[PDB]
């Protein structure tokens, strides 16, 4: 019986950035981009958008990828709704998969997220590298993928 590929992966990952630190995520999945034909990505900031209006189009898409990221925004921590869900996805129900990224740009130290409030920090380079954990922690899941 033959077989393909073809609707095996749908996303690799979709890396959540700000409007602001937009271009973080560009170089970031400038990196991936390195690999096979395997990586798909996704570049919006040069033409106009489709209608004007942003769409929330990540929600589903995470859910269909094997990574997940975050940027840890200024107006976040200043928002209870948004720190609210901040720890909910750490401490999500139990058995639950879609490992997260903790990614901080311009934020301050002691504003940092609860995500960081565990002995088992990230172990790599060693210094505190968001970007340097972020890419690694994606390209990892691939590093294992054939």
């Amino acid at each position: 019986s033959n077989a393909s590929s073809r609707w095996s992966k749908d996303y690799d990952v979709c890396v959540c950035h700000s409007e602001e630190d937009l271009v973080a995520a560009q170089d970031l999945v400038s990196y991936l981009e390195g690999s096979t034909a395997s990586l798909r990505c996704f570049l919006q900031l040069r033409d106009a958008t489709p209608g004007g209006a942003i769409v929330s189009e990540l929600c589903q898409a995470l859910s269909s990828s094997h990574c997940r990221v975050l940027l840890i925004t200024p107006g976040f921590l200043q928002d209870p709704w948004c720190k609210y869900q901040m720890l909910q996805a750490l401490t999500e129900a139990p058995g639950a998969e879609g490992c997260t990224i903790p990614l901080l740009s311009g934020l301050s130290r002691a504003a940092y997220p609860p995500e960081l409030r565990f002995m088992y920090y990230v172990d790599g380079r060693g210094p505190d590298g968001g970007f340097r954990q972020v890419k690694e922690a994606v390209m990892r899941y691939l590093q294992t993928l054939s």
